Protein backbone atom coordinates (compact mmCIF):
# COMPACT_ATOMS: atom_id res chain seq x y z
CA UNK A 1 0.00 0.00 0.00
CA UNK A 2 0.93 3.50 0.25
CA UNK A 3 2.60 3.76 3.29
CA UNK A 4 4.46 0.75 2.01
CA UNK A 5 5.56 2.38 -0.40
CA UNK A 6 6.82 5.54 1.50
CA UNK A 7 8.74 3.28 3.87
CA UNK A 8 10.48 1.32 0.57
CA UNK A 9 11.36 4.83 -1.30
CA UNK A 10 12.94 6.11 1.95
CA UNK A 11 14.95 3.00 2.37
CA UNK A 12 16.05 3.22 -1.59
CA UNK A 13 16.72 6.98 -0.90
CA UNK A 14 19.08 5.94 1.74
CA UNK A 15 21.10 3.28 0.34
CA UNK A 16 21.49 5.35 -2.92
CA UNK A 17 22.40 8.50 -1.42
CA UNK A 18 21.57 10.67 -3.64
CA UNK A 19 22.97 14.47 -3.89
CA UNK A 20 21.14 17.26 -1.63
CA UNK A 21 20.57 18.84 -4.85
CA UNK A 22 18.78 15.25 -6.28
CA UNK A 23 14.93 16.11 -5.41
CA UNK A 24 14.46 13.40 -2.85
CA UNK A 25 13.74 15.93 0.28
CA UNK A 26 9.89 16.42 0.36
CA UNK A 27 8.37 13.97 3.23
CA UNK A 28 6.46 12.34 0.13
CA UNK A 29 8.65 10.50 -2.27
CA UNK A 30 5.23 10.56 -4.59
CA UNK A 31 6.18 14.38 -4.95
CA UNK A 32 10.33 13.53 -5.31
CA UNK A 33 12.07 14.20 -8.63
CA UNK A 34 11.89 11.51 -11.32
CA UNK A 35 9.23 9.46 -9.34
CA UNK A 36 5.83 9.11 -10.97
CA UNK A 37 2.82 8.07 -8.50
CA UNK A 38 -0.64 7.23 -8.95
CA UNK A 39 -2.85 9.12 -7.66
CA UNK A 40 -3.53 6.98 -4.59
CA UNK A 41 0.49 7.41 -3.81
CA UNK A 42 1.61 3.71 -5.42
CA UNK A 43 5.02 4.00 -6.95
CA UNK A 44 4.60 3.48 -11.17
CA UNK A 45 8.26 4.96 -12.18
CA UNK A 46 11.58 5.37 -10.90
CA UNK A 47 13.53 7.12 -13.29
CA UNK A 48 16.86 7.93 -12.36
CA UNK A 49 19.17 7.10 -14.80
CA UNK A 50 22.22 8.65 -16.03
CA UNK A 51 22.08 10.30 -12.38
CA UNK A 52 25.77 10.12 -11.16
CA UNK A 53 24.70 7.67 -8.56
CA UNK A 54 26.96 6.07 -6.12
CA UNK A 55 25.16 4.01 -3.15
CA UNK A 56 23.62 0.53 -3.51
CA UNK A 57 20.14 -0.35 -4.18
CA UNK A 58 17.69 -1.13 -1.03
CA UNK A 59 16.08 -4.99 -0.91
CA UNK A 60 13.01 -2.59 -0.25
CA UNK A 61 12.76 -2.88 -3.80
CA UNK A 62 10.55 -5.52 -4.43
CA UNK A 63 7.38 -4.05 -1.82
CA UNK A 64 6.78 -1.28 -4.42
CA UNK A 65 4.25 -3.77 -5.85
CA UNK A 66 2.56 -1.30 -8.91
CA UNK A 67 5.88 -0.69 -10.12
CA UNK A 68 5.91 -0.80 -13.91
CA UNK A 69 9.01 0.90 -14.83
CA UNK A 70 12.72 1.44 -13.14
CA UNK A 71 15.26 3.05 -14.89
CA UNK A 72 18.83 3.05 -13.10
CA UNK A 73 21.15 2.58 -16.07
CA UNK A 74 24.59 4.52 -16.90
CA UNK A 75 24.95 5.47 -12.59
CA UNK A 76 27.77 3.87 -10.60
CA UNK A 77 25.31 1.68 -8.37
CA UNK A 78 27.59 -0.96 -6.62
CA UNK A 79 26.58 -3.82 -4.28
CA UNK A 80 24.08 -6.69 -5.72
CA UNK A 81 21.28 -6.08 -7.35
CA UNK A 82 18.18 -7.24 -4.78
CA UNK A 83 15.85 -9.68 -5.47
CA UNK A 84 12.78 -8.43 -7.47
CA UNK A 85 10.83 -11.33 -6.63
CA UNK A 86 6.93 -10.42 -6.94
CA UNK A 87 6.73 -7.54 -8.94
CA UNK A 88 4.21 -8.50 -10.67
CA UNK A 89 3.46 -5.40 -12.69
CA UNK A 90 7.18 -4.66 -13.58
CA UNK A 91 7.72 -3.61 -17.62
CA UNK A 92 10.60 -2.43 -17.90
CA UNK A 93 14.32 -2.76 -15.89
CA UNK A 94 17.11 -1.54 -16.77
CA UNK A 95 20.47 -1.57 -14.55
CA UNK A 96 23.04 -1.49 -17.68
CA UNK A 97 26.36 0.48 -17.15
CA UNK A 98 26.45 0.14 -13.05
CA UNK A 99 28.74 -1.46 -10.76
CA UNK A 100 26.68 -4.36 -9.59
CA UNK A 101 28.40 -7.23 -8.36
CA UNK A 102 25.91 -9.88 -8.23
CA UNK A 103 22.42 -10.72 -9.71
CA UNK A 104 20.34 -13.31 -7.29
CA UNK A 105 18.77 -16.77 -9.41
CA UNK A 106 15.23 -15.29 -7.61
CA UNK A 107 15.75 -11.79 -9.57
CA UNK A 108 12.89 -12.67 -12.11
CA UNK A 109 10.43 -14.75 -9.61
CA UNK A 110 6.96 -14.00 -10.30
CA UNK A 111 7.71 -11.14 -12.62
CA UNK A 112 4.62 -11.73 -14.96
CA UNK A 113 4.63 -8.19 -16.68
CA UNK A 114 7.84 -7.92 -17.41
CA UNK A 115 8.57 -6.62 -21.52
CA UNK A 116 11.90 -5.28 -21.56
CA UNK A 117 15.28 -6.16 -19.28
CA UNK A 118 18.94 -4.79 -20.43
CA UNK A 119 21.40 -5.29 -17.83
CA UNK A 120 24.52 -4.72 -19.89
CA UNK A 121 28.00 -3.92 -18.90
CA UNK A 122 27.94 -4.57 -14.97
CA UNK A 123 30.76 -6.63 -12.91
CA UNK A 124 28.21 -9.34 -12.01
CA UNK A 125 29.75 -12.41 -10.35
CA UNK A 126 29.68 -15.62 -12.88
CA UNK A 127 26.46 -16.58 -13.04
CA UNK A 128 23.50 -18.57 -15.46
CA UNK A 129 20.25 -17.11 -16.93
CA UNK A 130 17.41 -18.08 -14.45
CA UNK A 131 14.56 -20.20 -14.22
CA UNK A 132 12.78 -17.67 -12.84
CA UNK A 133 13.00 -15.95 -16.02
CA UNK A 134 10.11 -18.53 -17.05
CA UNK A 135 7.29 -16.72 -16.15
CA UNK A 136 7.77 -13.62 -18.16
CA UNK A 137 5.82 -14.81 -20.80
CA UNK A 138 5.40 -11.52 -22.60
CA UNK A 139 9.13 -10.84 -22.58
CA UNK A 140 10.19 -8.89 -25.73
CA UNK A 141 13.42 -7.81 -24.98
CA UNK A 142 16.46 -9.40 -22.98
CA UNK A 143 19.90 -7.62 -22.95
CA UNK A 144 23.00 -8.85 -21.14
CA UNK A 145 25.78 -7.92 -23.30
CA UNK A 146 28.99 -8.23 -21.20
CA UNK A 147 27.46 -9.02 -17.64
CA UNK A 148 29.52 -12.62 -17.37
CA UNK A 149 26.68 -15.02 -18.40
CA UNK A 150 28.16 -18.28 -17.99
CA UNK A 151 26.89 -22.31 -18.58
CA UNK A 152 24.95 -22.90 -21.53
CA UNK A 153 22.33 -20.97 -23.31
CA UNK A 154 19.23 -22.56 -21.81
CA UNK A 155 16.48 -23.79 -24.17
CA UNK A 156 13.47 -22.58 -22.34
CA UNK A 157 14.70 -19.27 -24.32
CA UNK A 158 12.35 -21.33 -27.47
CA UNK A 159 8.88 -20.06 -28.34
CA UNK A 160 6.88 -22.66 -26.24
CA UNK A 161 8.03 -19.69 -22.94
CA UNK A 162 8.90 -17.06 -24.58
CA UNK A 163 6.35 -16.41 -27.79
CA UNK A 164 6.87 -12.84 -27.63
CA UNK A 165 10.88 -12.91 -27.45
CA UNK A 166 12.09 -10.35 -30.07
CA UNK A 167 15.44 -9.45 -28.98
CA UNK A 168 18.10 -11.42 -26.87
CA UNK A 169 21.31 -9.97 -26.73
CA UNK A 170 24.28 -11.96 -24.68
CA UNK A 171 27.16 -10.63 -26.15
CA UNK A 172 30.67 -10.95 -24.80
CA UNK A 173 29.89 -13.62 -22.15
CA UNK A 174 31.19 -16.62 -21.36
CA UNK A 175 28.74 -18.78 -22.90
CA UNK A 176 30.06 -22.38 -23.83
CA UNK A 177 27.86 -25.52 -25.34
CA UNK A 178 25.35 -26.25 -28.45
CA UNK A 179 22.48 -23.52 -29.44
CA UNK A 180 19.39 -25.74 -27.39
CA UNK A 181 17.15 -27.43 -30.36
CA UNK A 182 14.47 -25.95 -28.57
CA UNK A 183 14.86 -22.19 -30.10
CA UNK A 184 13.39 -23.71 -33.15
CA UNK A 185 10.04 -21.91 -33.57
CA UNK A 186 11.16 -18.86 -31.53
CA UNK A 187 10.26 -15.25 -33.35
CA UNK A 188 13.54 -13.90 -32.00
CA UNK A 189 14.66 -10.95 -34.78
CA UNK A 190 17.51 -10.09 -33.17
CA UNK A 191 20.24 -12.16 -31.84
CA UNK A 192 23.49 -11.40 -30.52
CA UNK A 193 25.76 -14.20 -29.50
CA UNK A 194 29.36 -12.62 -30.38
CA UNK A 195 32.54 -13.07 -28.11
CA UNK A 196 32.20 -16.13 -26.59
CA UNK A 197 32.86 -20.25 -27.01
CA UNK A 198 29.50 -21.57 -28.28
CA UNK A 199 29.90 -24.51 -30.29
CA UNK A 200 28.28 -27.46 -32.00
CA UNK A 201 26.57 -26.36 -35.66
CA UNK A 202 24.01 -24.00 -36.22
CA UNK A 203 21.16 -25.74 -38.05
CA UNK A 204 18.67 -24.59 -35.21
CA UNK A 205 19.29 -21.25 -37.41
CA UNK A 206 16.40 -22.48 -40.21
CA UNK A 207 13.76 -22.49 -37.56
CA UNK A 208 13.72 -19.27 -36.67
CA UNK A 209 12.35 -17.23 -39.45
CA UNK A 210 12.18 -13.99 -37.48
CA UNK A 211 15.72 -13.40 -37.75
CA UNK A 212 16.55 -10.06 -38.91
CA UNK A 213 20.17 -9.84 -37.58
CA UNK A 214 22.16 -12.65 -36.47
CA UNK A 215 25.58 -11.95 -34.57
CA UNK A 216 27.13 -15.19 -34.22
CA UNK A 217 30.91 -14.14 -34.89
CA UNK A 218 33.48 -15.01 -32.28
CA UNK A 219 32.93 -18.18 -31.24
CA UNK A 220 33.48 -21.80 -31.71
CA UNK A 221 30.62 -23.06 -34.09
CA UNK A 222 31.58 -25.69 -36.41
CA UNK A 223 29.53 -27.74 -39.36
CA UNK A 224 28.46 -27.20 -42.58
CA UNK A 225 26.07 -23.82 -43.42
CA UNK A 226 22.43 -24.94 -42.83
CA UNK A 227 19.24 -23.27 -45.77
CA UNK A 228 18.74 -20.17 -45.56
CA UNK A 229 15.21 -20.12 -47.56
CA UNK A 230 13.44 -19.43 -44.74
CA UNK A 231 14.93 -16.44 -43.15
CA UNK A 232 13.15 -14.20 -45.84
CA UNK A 233 13.60 -11.34 -43.58
CA UNK A 234 17.14 -11.57 -42.59
CA UNK A 235 19.41 -8.63 -43.22
CA UNK A 236 22.81 -9.21 -41.32
CA UNK A 237 24.61 -12.20 -41.26
CA UNK A 238 27.97 -12.17 -38.74
CA UNK A 239 29.53 -15.76 -38.74
CA UNK A 240 33.15 -14.56 -38.82
CA UNK A 241 35.64 -15.63 -36.74
CA UNK A 242 34.39 -18.89 -36.74
CA UNK A 243 35.24 -22.88 -37.58
CA UNK A 244 32.21 -23.58 -40.72
CA UNK A 245 32.72 -25.68 -43.39
CA UNK A 246 31.52 -26.55 -46.61
CA UNK A 247 30.54 -24.21 -49.58
CA UNK A 248 28.17 -21.19 -49.17
CA UNK A 249 24.49 -22.11 -49.64
CA UNK A 250 22.81 -20.89 -53.07
CA UNK A 251 19.88 -20.30 -50.36
CA UNK A 252 21.50 -17.54 -48.63
CA UNK A 253 23.65 -16.14 -52.27
CA UNK A 254 19.61 -15.29 -53.88
CA UNK A 255 18.33 -13.71 -50.24
CA UNK A 256 16.92 -10.70 -51.28
CA UNK A 257 17.00 -8.83 -47.53
CA UNK A 258 20.45 -10.18 -47.19
CA UNK A 259 22.47 -6.42 -46.52
CA UNK A 260 25.35 -7.06 -45.03
CA UNK A 261 26.98 -10.54 -44.59
CA UNK A 262 30.69 -11.27 -42.58
CA UNK A 263 32.28 -14.70 -43.49
CA UNK A 264 36.06 -14.07 -43.09
CA UNK A 265 38.03 -17.11 -40.81
CA UNK A 266 36.66 -19.89 -41.47
CA UNK A 267 36.77 -22.80 -43.23
CA UNK A 268 34.31 -22.47 -45.88
CA UNK A 269 35.02 -24.60 -49.05
CA UNK A 270 33.97 -24.01 -52.86
CA UNK A 271 34.07 -21.52 -55.25
CA UNK A 272 33.80 -18.09 -53.97
CA UNK A 273 30.87 -16.73 -53.15
CA UNK A 274 28.92 -14.20 -55.25
CA UNK A 275 26.54 -11.70 -53.29
CA UNK A 276 24.31 -9.59 -54.85
CA UNK A 277 25.83 -5.77 -55.56
CA UNK A 278 23.39 -4.34 -52.88
CA UNK A 279 25.28 -6.50 -50.08
CA UNK A 280 27.86 -5.37 -47.80
CA UNK A 281 30.26 -8.24 -47.91
CA UNK A 282 32.97 -8.74 -45.05
CA UNK A 283 35.14 -11.11 -46.73
CA UNK A 284 39.00 -11.11 -46.20
CA UNK A 285 40.97 -12.79 -48.98
CA UNK A 286 42.72 -15.75 -47.87
CA UNK A 287 40.69 -16.13 -45.00
CA UNK A 288 38.70 -19.49 -45.50
CA UNK A 289 39.33 -22.76 -47.97
CA UNK A 290 37.91 -21.24 -51.26
CA UNK A 291 39.47 -23.57 -54.51
CA UNK A 292 40.49 -19.90 -55.83
CA UNK A 293 40.77 -16.73 -54.93
CA UNK A 294 38.00 -14.93 -56.49
CA UNK A 295 34.72 -16.25 -58.05
CA UNK A 296 34.94 -19.14 -60.54
CA UNK A 297 34.28 -22.79 -60.84
CA UNK A 298 36.70 -24.99 -58.82
CA UNK A 299 38.92 -27.80 -61.05
CA UNK A 300 37.17 -30.52 -62.15
CA UNK A 301 39.01 -32.94 -59.55
CA UNK A 302 38.40 -30.73 -56.59
CA UNK A 303 34.70 -30.80 -57.79
CA UNK A 304 34.60 -34.20 -57.11
CA UNK A 305 36.44 -34.58 -54.22
CA UNK A 306 34.38 -31.90 -52.37
CA UNK A 307 31.12 -33.87 -53.19
CA UNK A 308 32.70 -36.71 -51.70
CA UNK A 309 33.66 -34.26 -48.60
CA UNK A 310 29.88 -32.95 -48.68
CA UNK A 311 29.09 -36.89 -48.13
CA UNK A 312 31.53 -37.47 -45.03
CA UNK A 313 29.42 -34.19 -43.83
CA UNK A 314 32.26 -31.90 -44.65
CA UNK A 315 35.06 -33.48 -42.50
CA UNK A 316 36.77 -30.81 -40.46
CA UNK A 317 40.69 -31.88 -40.67
CA UNK A 318 39.61 -31.58 -44.62
CA UNK A 319 38.12 -28.35 -44.61
CA UNK A 320 41.51 -27.29 -43.25
CA UNK A 321 43.56 -29.13 -45.81
CA UNK A 322 41.93 -29.49 -48.63
CA UNK A 323 42.47 -25.35 -49.77
CA UNK A 324 42.95 -23.86 -52.93
CA UNK A 325 42.93 -25.64 -56.48
CA UNK A 326 45.16 -28.11 -56.66
CA UNK A 327 44.66 -31.74 -54.86
CA UNK A 328 48.09 -33.14 -55.30
CA UNK A 329 49.80 -30.75 -53.12
CA UNK A 330 49.65 -31.28 -49.58
CA UNK A 331 46.39 -32.56 -49.60
CA UNK A 332 45.48 -34.93 -46.33
CA UNK A 333 44.67 -38.53 -47.90
CA UNK A 334 45.76 -37.43 -51.49
CA UNK A 335 48.29 -38.84 -53.95
CA UNK A 336 48.23 -38.53 -57.59
CA UNK A 337 50.12 -39.69 -60.63
CA UNK A 338 51.09 -36.86 -63.28
CA UNK A 339 47.89 -34.33 -61.43
CA UNK A 340 45.78 -37.61 -61.67
CA UNK A 341 44.10 -38.65 -58.50
CA UNK A 342 45.68 -42.60 -57.36
CA UNK A 343 44.73 -42.71 -54.01
CA UNK A 344 41.91 -41.33 -51.33
CA UNK A 345 43.38 -42.44 -47.99
CA UNK A 346 41.08 -41.75 -45.03
CA UNK A 347 41.69 -44.51 -42.55
CA UNK A 348 41.06 -43.49 -39.01
CA UNK A 349 39.51 -39.95 -39.73
CA UNK A 350 36.31 -41.04 -37.43
CA UNK A 351 34.50 -39.94 -40.80
CA UNK A 352 30.51 -39.88 -40.59
CA UNK A 353 28.23 -40.06 -43.54
CA UNK A 354 28.57 -42.41 -46.51
CA UNK A 355 30.28 -43.13 -49.65
CA UNK A 356 29.64 -40.61 -52.41
CA UNK A 357 28.81 -42.35 -55.57
CA UNK A 358 31.18 -39.43 -57.18
CA UNK A 359 34.28 -41.92 -56.56
CA UNK A 360 32.72 -43.43 -59.69
CA UNK A 361 33.98 -39.75 -61.39
CA UNK A 362 37.50 -40.31 -60.72
CA UNK A 363 39.04 -42.55 -63.57
CA UNK A 364 42.34 -42.43 -62.06
CA UNK A 365 41.60 -44.45 -58.27
CA UNK A 366 43.81 -47.33 -57.75
CA UNK A 367 43.27 -46.88 -53.96
CA UNK A 368 40.24 -45.84 -51.51
CA UNK A 369 41.17 -46.62 -48.06
CA UNK A 370 38.90 -45.56 -45.70
CA UNK A 371 39.23 -48.19 -43.01
CA UNK A 372 38.13 -47.59 -39.64
CA UNK A 373 35.46 -44.96 -39.40
CA UNK A 374 31.86 -44.67 -38.60
CA UNK A 375 30.56 -44.68 -42.69
CA UNK A 376 27.05 -46.15 -42.83
CA UNK A 377 25.31 -47.13 -46.12
CA UNK A 378 25.93 -49.40 -48.82
CA UNK A 379 28.71 -49.42 -51.12
CA UNK A 380 27.95 -47.41 -54.33
CA UNK A 381 27.32 -49.55 -57.70
CA UNK A 382 29.72 -46.48 -59.21
CA UNK A 383 32.96 -47.85 -57.48
CA UNK A 384 32.58 -50.89 -59.67
CA UNK A 385 32.92 -48.37 -62.78
CA UNK A 386 36.40 -47.78 -61.83
CA UNK A 387 38.91 -49.56 -64.34
CA UNK A 388 42.12 -48.91 -62.36
CA UNK A 389 40.68 -49.90 -58.88
CA UNK A 390 43.31 -52.19 -56.76
CA UNK A 391 42.17 -51.78 -53.80
CA UNK A 392 38.93 -51.08 -51.52
CA UNK A 393 39.24 -51.30 -48.04
CA UNK A 394 35.92 -50.27 -46.26
CA UNK A 395 36.92 -52.24 -43.02
CA UNK A 396 35.26 -51.41 -39.72
CA UNK A 397 32.43 -49.22 -40.43
CA UNK A 398 29.06 -49.68 -40.63
CA UNK A 399 27.73 -50.40 -43.54
CA UNK A 400 24.87 -52.74 -44.98
CA UNK A 401 23.54 -54.05 -47.89
CA UNK A 402 24.91 -56.04 -51.09
CA UNK A 403 28.36 -55.26 -51.90
CA UNK A 404 28.48 -54.31 -55.72
CA UNK A 405 30.28 -57.01 -58.12
CA UNK A 406 33.74 -56.03 -58.96
CA UNK A 407 35.82 -56.93 -61.86
CA UNK A 408 37.70 -60.25 -60.26
CA UNK A 409 41.39 -58.70 -59.76
CA UNK A 410 39.86 -55.75 -57.57
CA UNK A 411 40.65 -56.42 -53.96
CA UNK A 412 37.80 -55.33 -51.66
CA UNK A 413 37.64 -55.69 -47.70
CA UNK A 414 34.90 -55.28 -45.68
CA UNK A 415 36.39 -56.65 -42.73
CA UNK A 416 34.63 -55.28 -39.50
CA UNK A 417 31.28 -54.20 -40.86
CA UNK A 418 28.55 -56.58 -39.17
CA UNK A 419 25.80 -55.49 -41.31
CA UNK A 420 27.27 -56.06 -44.66
CA UNK A 421 25.00 -58.05 -46.47
CA UNK A 422 22.05 -56.99 -44.43
CA UNK A 423 19.04 -54.93 -46.05
CA UNK A 424 18.40 -51.57 -44.08
C1 LIG B 1 4.39 -19.00 -13.36
O1 LIG B 1 3.40 -19.32 -14.28
C2 LIG B 1 2.74 -20.54 -14.09
C3 LIG B 1 1.90 -20.82 -15.31
O2 LIG B 1 2.65 -20.71 -16.49
C4 LIG B 1 3.37 -21.95 -16.89
O3 LIG B 1 4.56 -22.11 -16.14
C5 LIG B 1 5.47 -21.05 -16.32
C6 LIG B 1 6.66 -21.21 -15.40
C7 LIG B 1 5.91 -21.00 -17.77
O4 LIG B 1 6.43 -22.26 -18.11
C8 LIG B 1 4.68 -20.71 -18.61
O5 LIG B 1 4.97 -20.61 -20.01
C9 LIG B 1 3.63 -21.78 -18.38
O6 LIG B 1 2.48 -21.42 -19.12
C10 LIG B 1 1.90 -20.41 -12.84
O7 LIG B 1 1.32 -21.67 -12.58
C11 LIG B 1 -0.07 -21.59 -12.23
O8 LIG B 1 -0.23 -21.20 -10.87
C12 LIG B 1 -1.57 -21.14 -10.44
C13 LIG B 1 -1.66 -20.74 -8.98
O9 LIG B 1 -0.60 -19.93 -8.56
C14 LIG B 1 -2.19 -22.51 -10.53
O10 LIG B 1 -3.52 -22.38 -10.08
C15 LIG B 1 -3.88 -23.42 -9.20
O11 LIG B 1 -4.36 -24.48 -9.94
C16 LIG B 1 -4.60 -25.64 -9.16
C17 LIG B 1 -4.93 -26.82 -10.05
O12 LIG B 1 -3.89 -27.19 -10.94
C18 LIG B 1 -5.79 -25.33 -8.29
O13 LIG B 1 -5.99 -26.46 -7.45
C19 LIG B 1 -5.55 -24.09 -7.47
O14 LIG B 1 -6.75 -23.70 -6.85
C20 LIG B 1 -6.42 -23.62 -5.49
O15 LIG B 1 -5.76 -22.43 -5.19
C21 LIG B 1 -6.41 -21.24 -5.57
C22 LIG B 1 -5.51 -20.05 -5.33
O16 LIG B 1 -4.28 -20.17 -6.03
C23 LIG B 1 -7.68 -21.13 -4.75
O17 LIG B 1 -8.36 -20.06 -5.32
C24 LIG B 1 -8.46 -22.40 -5.00
O18 LIG B 1 -9.61 -22.38 -4.20
C25 LIG B 1 -7.70 -23.68 -4.71
O19 LIG B 1 -7.46 -23.88 -3.31
C26 LIG B 1 -5.01 -22.94 -8.32
O20 LIG B 1 -6.05 -22.51 -9.13
C27 LIG B 1 -2.17 -22.97 -11.97
O21 LIG B 1 -2.60 -24.30 -11.98
C28 LIG B 1 -0.74 -22.94 -12.51
N1 LIG B 1 -0.69 -23.38 -13.89
C29 LIG B 1 -1.22 -22.75 -14.94
C30 LIG B 1 -2.09 -21.60 -14.68
O22 LIG B 1 -1.00 -23.07 -16.10
C31 LIG B 1 2.81 -20.02 -11.69
O23 LIG B 1 2.07 -19.78 -10.54
C32 LIG B 1 3.70 -18.82 -12.01
N2 LIG B 1 4.60 -18.62 -10.91
C33 LIG B 1 5.08 -17.44 -10.56
C34 LIG B 1 6.18 -17.45 -9.55
O24 LIG B 1 4.70 -16.41 -11.03
C1 LIG C 1 30.54 -7.06 -40.84
O1 LIG C 1 30.81 -6.45 -42.06
C2 LIG C 1 30.26 -5.16 -42.15
C3 LIG C 1 30.41 -4.72 -43.58
O2 LIG C 1 31.76 -4.70 -43.86
C4 LIG C 1 30.96 -4.25 -41.17
O3 LIG C 1 30.29 -3.00 -41.19
C5 LIG C 1 31.16 -2.01 -41.73
O4 LIG C 1 32.06 -1.59 -40.77
C6 LIG C 1 33.01 -0.63 -41.20
C7 LIG C 1 34.08 -0.48 -40.14
O5 LIG C 1 35.09 -1.46 -40.33
C8 LIG C 1 32.19 0.63 -41.33
O6 LIG C 1 32.99 1.80 -41.48
C9 LIG C 1 31.18 0.37 -42.44
O7 LIG C 1 30.34 1.50 -42.54
C10 LIG C 1 30.29 -0.82 -42.05
N1 LIG C 1 29.33 -1.16 -43.03
C11 LIG C 1 28.04 -1.40 -42.80
C12 LIG C 1 27.54 -1.41 -41.40
O8 LIG C 1 27.24 -1.59 -43.67
C13 LIG C 1 30.83 -4.86 -39.78
O9 LIG C 1 31.61 -4.16 -38.83
C14 LIG C 1 31.29 -6.32 -39.75
N2 LIG C 1 31.07 -6.93 -38.46
C15 LIG C 1 32.03 -7.48 -37.74
C16 LIG C 1 31.61 -8.06 -36.42
O10 LIG C 1 33.16 -7.50 -38.06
Amino acid sequence: DSDGDLSAMLSLKKSLNPPSSFGWSDPDPCKWTHIVCTGTKRVTRIQIGHSGLQGTLSPDLRNLSELERLELQWNNISGPVPSLSGLASLQVLMLSNNNFDSIPSDVFQGLTSLQSVEIDNNPFKSWEIPESLRNASALQNFSANSANVSGSLPGFLGPDEFPGLSILHLAFNNLEGELPMSLAGSQVQSLWLNGQKLTGDITVLQNMTGLKEVWLHSNKFSGPLPDFSGLKELESLSLRDNSFTGPVPASLLSLESLKVVNLTNNHLQGPVPVFKSSVSVDLDKDSNSFCLSSPGECDPRVKSLLLIASSFDYPPRLAESWKGNDPCTNWIGIACSNGNITVISLEKMELTGTISPEFGAIKSLQRIILGINNLTGMIPQELTTLPNLKTLDVSSNKLFGKVPGFRSNVVVNTNGNPDIGKDK
